[PDB]
């Protein structure tokens, strides 16, 4: 079986490996569309995972079964499936506590290019296919599916752990494909004001197009005196962090009203720490609370979130910027999004 | 000064009673606007409230600021204000228990048209004007306004009891005025599949336009029966009790799935009680949780939902189907929400 | 084998029945200890749950692993194990959905003696041993822990349901077993004012020892005339429901305050509906919140609980009141719970 | 008349200042009994708070009232009463969206020693008689009372931000008075295992009679490395930071488990800022979240708390080490708490 593979730290081509056997519950699939993530540059060329040799990379898929375990019950092959980038164990005492996205460790529940070969392969593996896999409507664009998958799931969930009210005033710092689904979140939630900060124009025009009320370029001046002028002195109720440096956390200690809620959802990958300011932070007692975690993953969100996108409660086309056609694309795809073109929000490779 | 009132149960009346005087924090207001609610015909026609003396009707307007006590800071005669329903007593035990709609006393936060002399005069008494009231945008259209009021916050507040997640399925019995406003709120709080139930065909437009994904006529037979065939057996996630008889309750419960919740908005002006089925409450042990509350009132509570018509998260004007002008229509105006003629849904009497 | 078993609506006798085989993540266990419970009361002589024949009895249990399947990694025989009276099969829906008591059905989490053997025979199956059960103590009294496996979690239960605050006035409304938990849970929770309904001397005693502050008999007149002079006509914060009938509803919503909490936690098997007073419930508008549920169950909620008794926060002694040796003494023991001597609470067979 | 007051930073002294006097809704009331606060001393000898001249310091004490406004109705001249450090102003848009302890700003709820004239003096100001006092019970021992103004409120709020689920593990980082009142609330939520961190030997026996399972010491290396020792290196559920350095933040994001949660209620003085790691925090995606908040004030909470002293819930006794009788007594009470003698927890001051 050939895939697209990291060689090793800063080196990365196609290598030939041995197709994976499927346990009595796992499932064996093969790729229909795909897409490059943020992430997956960063294991390569910023070693954020660690030292990997011979690791086909790529978590974002949507895909066909090809070989059920003895065991599976709600899959068979030929089905077409929605496949959640958090793909955990369902039997452990993380789950019994509320929280899948670390069982048996610490985001343990992420797995495709991590400790598990990806998807950028001609096949590959899912644990628990009834408890990790969704059906793919027919008429559902691949393009817009594989959004789901990261994205979409990712983004929301940035808003529910801010806990909006009807009418709070949000911030939302860093407005990628990330951040763009956390403004749609956001208004999906009641907020009233919504403020994003960014610069490249393709992510302004979508910024505005998912809920977007202002906009802030953090190039021209420093960005929480912004808010004060635009608040007239008094802040806001919310704050959703997803792009940026971890200088980031404070400047939304900054900006935010005593008793607000801070809600991270951006990936840190260099220093040693972040730093909290504590003068605006009352000194640790203002009740300006910080969250951050992991998208959840599995069958139940994924339904929950395909639904959502039945009843066009939010398009996922504007995400969406390059389209290819064909298996070998997927190298052309990566350089693409290591690049950084100011053109450019997803790309998805459609084999 | 003249104003409509209730003489006793089942009388009403234009009586001559001496202007109000504002105390220290206090602010008189004259209306420029105001609307009819169902409410108050119970109250009257029915005596749901109790035996009233020559007692001024009313609880929903927009107007215009006359005299203020030597201590209110905030706002002066002259001033366009919109007026919230509910106007609670801030200095209460119950408010720092944190249940402002029952300062000093069950349902006592809500005085207009229910103890205290209402709207529908030449003039109108508000208590604590500073916390009270919320200034109206220089834009903003009147009859729209009025609907801030009452049935928004009235609306919206079952959708928030409802604690809806992002995908769950939610089913809105009573399409009138409030359950069209508990369609808009539950979308608004990351809905998915929205089932409304009625019959009345200007009713049954908005609802759609408002997020509602089917409609469900109770004519046409047992509503829980409906809803177990349109989701294959499984019921739903979530029910708001907008309207109807108080045989709904039963419906709702058996309709909602164990670990789902019961959301009540509806004003039960009649019958000793209300039934809870035992088998399909689980007993008592299926985490079937009901909740019902007054809306929720003050200057805070206004100017959060003003801003979220402000930015367009929600088209008041499909509420508004009749306007009248002059002080006078305002007896005919009542009659109508007696009459219930199928093409209305809320009345307003610009003076 | 033989055990103790359901014959037939009103039907009880010993039968002979087929050892359980255990599959590739299940374990046979024989016990060591056992409880009868009111529940199986209402089952077989109230048929409140449909009908059963030839089903062994009991869900309260502590025991010895005899044989455990391939794929078990944390238990092997020889281990004595607390087994919760609540099984769930993990990988569900309900799991992913936070209710793990509904896994796969309503009450579906709960099967001894629901709709599987129970555990009063010579041997039992448990459902995925690593994930259902837990080390039992190495000087633990037998009889103590069973107390962990229903009484505990369920009375805990209805305390955490209730959201109590610190300094909150609670009235707990039936002093058997259950309510005694729910006592001493509301007291591990923060409660100031505790009043318990009841009039058993024995139960009387133990409710003082748990917590309560005042002691109230109903068959003394109106309960609710009596909680009413006895908080200066104010009312009280929460209310749990234990014990009594389907008229205790309505006791709870006339003596609870508006904003207050009712939590069940009473399994009622008898009628066709409960009664709520309208205007005691403000017409359905005086935030009067209503909740009830199964116990969970599960390794996690067993370790936790073994925990708490291990440090001493509750003295579960004070529950078992009557002691037997061997198998034979089961049939005894449980008509206890049905007649109920005067100097009784719960009884515990040790084999 | 006269008070001991903070003359300048570093700089401590009794001077004049001009009686109090009472508006419409306030009280004058004089002390009967008072103490001394760390919080005093990073004001005084840090600076923490600004450059303060000629202010009035202490916030705990009890007395009697000697002059009431025209408009108070619950209180009267001879009337003994307990007063709670936080005194809101209930009518502000903070407290309408709940936040009393913000009234009007950040920590703006507490006044005395803030920013205005603290208890200190022969007489002393308390706005809104009726809505923040509360009566003294006649046989209730003085130095117990000041304890409730803000040790015991303090505490138990570190207890109720960290959102405690019955059979949770609990660190308390520092056990000093506030940090022992946040191991009596930690074990009245339901908490399991309680391990203190701290080493003088009068705290180290306190905190064991309020619930403390495990004592740890700094001498024995790294606090994280000792914590992971006693639990086969899986962590902690919840962590409260009641005293130490900023550093202890650090320590508290190593030691809790991914899911957990973090209460600050550490009055931070010094410092730029407080550092989170990197990589023990997940990068920010381990859903460790972040609280810190100002305890609540005014009559219910002073009501509801004195209401759990009097049915014995929490035995106060156990805080007050040093006793002394006249008012000029205040400055060598005062210097004991920034000399830190060993056997020293907390003193009161009879008038
Ligand atoms: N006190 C306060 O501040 C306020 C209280 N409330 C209360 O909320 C409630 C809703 O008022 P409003 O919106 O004016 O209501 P309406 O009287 O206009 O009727 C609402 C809906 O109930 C339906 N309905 C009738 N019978 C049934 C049935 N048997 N099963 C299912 N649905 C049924 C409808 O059917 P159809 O289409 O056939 O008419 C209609 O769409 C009222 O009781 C009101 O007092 C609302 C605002 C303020
Ligand atoms: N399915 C499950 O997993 C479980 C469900 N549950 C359920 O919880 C409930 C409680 O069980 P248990 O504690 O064993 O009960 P008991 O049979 O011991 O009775 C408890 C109390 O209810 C009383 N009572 C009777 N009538 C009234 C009344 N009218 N008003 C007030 N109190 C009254 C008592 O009075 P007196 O003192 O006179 O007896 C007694 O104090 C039961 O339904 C049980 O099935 C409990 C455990 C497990
Ligand atoms: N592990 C998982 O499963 C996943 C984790 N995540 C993480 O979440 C995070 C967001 O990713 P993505 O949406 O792709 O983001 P992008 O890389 O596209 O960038 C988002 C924003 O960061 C910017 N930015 C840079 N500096 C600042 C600054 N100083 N202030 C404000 N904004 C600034 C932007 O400006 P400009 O317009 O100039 O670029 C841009 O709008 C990443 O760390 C990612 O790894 C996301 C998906 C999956
Ligand atoms: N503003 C307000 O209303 C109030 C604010 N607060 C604040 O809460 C905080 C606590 O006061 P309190 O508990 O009374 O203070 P204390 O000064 O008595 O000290 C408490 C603990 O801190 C210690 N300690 C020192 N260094 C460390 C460290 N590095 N790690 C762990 N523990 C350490 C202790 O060790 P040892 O045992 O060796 O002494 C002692 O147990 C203070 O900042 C205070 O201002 C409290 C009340 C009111
Ligand atoms: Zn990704
Ligand atoms: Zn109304
Ligand atoms: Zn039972
Ligand atoms: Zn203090």
């Amino acid at each position: 079986m050939k895939g697209f593979a990291m060689l090793g730290i800063n080196k990365l081509g196609w290598i030939e490996k041995e197709r994976p056997v499927a346990g009595s519950y796992d499932a064996i699939v093969r790729p229909l569309a795909v897409s490059p993530c943020t992430s997956d540059i960063h294991t390569v060329f910023e070693g954020a995972l660690g030292d990997r040799k011979n690791m086909i990379l790529g978590h974002e898929a949507v895909g066909e079964v090809v070989e059920v375990g003895s065991e599976v019950k709600d899959f068979k092959p030929g089905d077409r499936v929605i496949v959640p980038c958090t793909t955990p164990d369902w039997r452990s005492l993380e789950v019994q506590a509320g929280f899948q996205q670390h069982s048996n460790g610490m985001l343990a529940g992420w797995k495709f290019s991590n400790f598990k070969d990806g998807v950028f392969g001609e096949y590959f593996h899912v644990n628990d296919a009834d408890m990790n896999l969704a059906i793919l409507p027919k008429d559902m664009p691949l393009e817009n599916a594989v959004m789901i998958t990261d994205m979409m799931t990712t983004g929301f969930h940035g808003a529910e752990l801010a806990d909006i009210q009807m009418g709070s005033s949000v911030v939302v710092i860093g407005i990628g494909a990330v951040g763009l689904m956390g403004i749609a979140g956001a208004k999906l939630r009641g907020a009233g004001r919504i403020i994003g900060v960014g610069s490249r124009p393709i992510c302004v025009e979508a910024a505005k197009f998912y809920g977007a009320t202002d906009i802030l370029n953090y190039k021209n001046g420093h960005i929480v005196d912004q808010v004060m002028k635009l608040t007239n002195g008094k802040g806001v109720d919310r704050v959703i962090m997803a792009g940026g440096g971890s200088e980031t956390l404070s400047q939304a200690v900054s900006m935010v009203k005593p008793g607000g809620i801070i809600s991270n959802i951006n990936y840190h990958g260099s220093g040693d720490a972040l730093l909290i300011p504590r003068v605006e932070w009352g000194c640790g007692m203002a009740h300006k609370t910080i969250k951050g975690g992991l998208c959840p993953g599995g069958r139940l969100r994924a339904e929950m979130l395909r639904d959502m996108v039945v009843y066009n409660r939010v398009d996922l086309s504007k995400l969406v910027t390059h389209v290819y056609h064909g298996f070998d694309h997927i190298e052309e795809a990566l350089l693409l999004m290591k690049d950084k073109p100011k053109d450019l929000i997803k790309a998805v490779v459609i084999l």
